[PDB]
């Protein structure tokens, strides 16, 4: 049963009157609408035993009402103060309301309290970040849709490199968010990064106007959002032949992240995800520089539950979505990761992006 | 007054304690410290009579005294709480503290009521917004660079549309923000708009992959960050021979724009300003068609003031920045825009860019 009658089960459970919900990411994922609000005011009011009603400002409502459904939808002019209208719209005791702590600033609840009272605030993130920890049919098709466009950005950006004549790590960068721009991409999940040689072993470095080197290797991390669903991978090529050193260590890393890969099924616990990748790593000598958990989850946005990590023996199931991403980094000298994030099914898993993980050549 | 000694002087003004100034812009502005903190707590602690001081994470803690000086700057180790930290390092009696009312969120004044009790907050906003509607000699170096980047941008433009070849309104924006990015440039300014004949005198209406039409004009309005400030134009193209009626529109705009830069200076009104192009355009015959304000202020945002609009009798001053752009948009036929910003000097006032305005034909 649905979204809304889960939060409006919350409600009665704890006894609280009703929600006034701001995050802009909160409101596409509950409603289907993605808003803008930008410096005005927008809320979602979700009640114990009332139709919810969405307050936005005067320009968005009929745009509103055309996309999406079972919501009672007013608004404000700036010649408004917008509390009072809410106001006008309620019109029962309200003694407490539920909100979200990280998000709504003191003007909000300070012109909020100047009409209802001496409210009693409530946090609602920790239930919103529950409800999406497992995905539907439908976020995993969206979600393949953003690991398609992440696969073409590989192809594009080892044959920027290749071409070499005093081409730089931002070239190589400027390059590919040009192409995505020109197919309809509205923006990359987070910062593209592009390091030579030992500056990727630099858990800071970032994207300059460094020219490649030859015979080192050369990290790419990248990913987009399209549709509200974000994506995120990494690869690590050649550039000319490399010394036996770094290629050893390269296959290390491969041969750790494949063997996570054919481990994943329901009924496993995180804890013992994250132990087959370190297990193999150290192994081989090089424990101290894998010096990060194994993997996190991913969705709407690029860090979500679950923590893929020691100590958690959380139970892995079906329809959870998350990284797996190894790596040895050792300063001065190399840095090698290989990255993808996946998608649990009934007897197993199967991963957002194709691109082959072997050590190629350009 | 130094910025320091301003703020403190409100304080005794308005009997509170001292502040807890927390917007990373702010921040730079007073201190010259530009840091992205994400979710750990940073923080600008001034006084009635007492030493400033400076409180953020424990790695930022030496890169702040790079870049700052007069403070007493100190930090939080990951493990422990920040505000006791706060409260175990403030020796004084605090009953009321200054904080930016926008900006601050629930978690945050929270965990300073757990700490120093049942504190009165008060709003320091409108004490920023005035002390930036007037501009330093230095600030105005650095909006002069982010304006020659302006005008590199249109080159590019107006080049990328001559070849033709099915170009579309998506594509050109594709590679006005692609030399922007090889240059280092952070970020755009806002979302880059290009236009093509009617769709021009869209409201509301967007750069898409559609191609650009012969013998009808071009809309192009963008601009970009650096050093932390900002910057804004438009300037307005034809596409081959242009027809003898939208090039009259175009005449129309262009005199009513050089009318007003022709005026400004210390002294005049707002709404002076706004009244010498508007009444030029209402007397050609299409006082309709213009249906925005003449312009609004530009510093470290796009969206800050004086507001240059009929009704506002605010008298302009030396140091004051802002915008300069009529239009005249007729549905289903055609759309022009042309647009400057300006700082004001001891007796007139100065652009920011310099691109050609007349009716050019690639
Ligand atoms: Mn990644
Ligand atoms: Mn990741
Ligand atoms: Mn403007
Ligand atoms: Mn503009």
């Amino acid at each position: 049963m649905s979204k809304i009658e889960r939060i409006s089960a919350f409600l009665n459970d704890k006894e609280v009157d009703m929600t006034f919900i701001t995050n802009p990411t909160t409101l596409n994922y509950l409603t289907g609408l993605a808003i803008s609000p930008h410096e005005r005011i927008a809320g979602l009011m979700i009640f114990r035993d009332s139709t919810p009603m969405l307050f936005t400002p005067a320009l968005e409502v009929e745009k509103a009402k055309e996309h999406t459904s079972g919501l009672d939808i007013f608004g404000y002019e700036d010649s408004q103060n917008p509390w009072e209208v809410v106001k006008n719209h309620v019109k029962s005791d309200v003694k407490s309301i539920a909100v979200e702590f990280s998000d709504i600033p003191l003007a909000k609840t300070e012109g909020l309290k100047a009409q209802f009272g001496d409210i009693n605030f409530v946090n609602l993130t920790p239930l919103i970040e529950r409800m999406r920890l497992i995905k539907s049919a439908d976020e995993i098709e969206k979600m393949k849709v953003a690991g398609d466009f992440a696969d073409k950005c590989f192809e594009i950006g080892f044959a920027t490199a290749a071409e070499r004549n005093g081409v730089t790590e931002s070239d190589i960068v400027a390059k590919i968010e040009y192409e995505m721009k020109r197919m309809g991409v509205p923006q990359m999940s987070f910062d593209t990064l592009v390091l030579s040689g030992a500056r990727a072993a630099n858990p800071h470095g970032a994207p300059e106007n460094v020219e490649i080197q030859e015979n080192k290797l050369l990290l790419f991390d990248l990913g987009v959002m399209s549709g509200g669903y974000a994506s995120d991978a990494t690869r690590t090529i050649a550039i000319g032949q490399p010394n036996d050193f770094d290629a050893e260590i390269h296959k290390i890393v491969k041969e750790a992240q494949q063997a996570a890969m054919d481990f994943i099924k329901p009924g496993v616990t995180a804890h013992e995800v994250d132990a087959v990748a370190r297990d193999l790593i150290t192994k081989a000598g090089y424990g101290e520089y894998f010096n990060h958990r194994l993997g996190h989850g991913i969705g709407m946005d690029v860090h979500e539950y679950p923590s893929i990590v020691a100590g958690n023996d959380l139970v892995i199931q079906e329809g959870m979505c998350f990284s797996n991403e190894p790596g040895i980094y050792i300063p001065g000298k190399v840095g090698v990761r290989i990255e993808d994030c996946l998608y649990v099914t009934e007897n197993g898993c199967e991963s957002f992006t194709h691109t082959d993980h072997d050590l190629l050549i350009f």
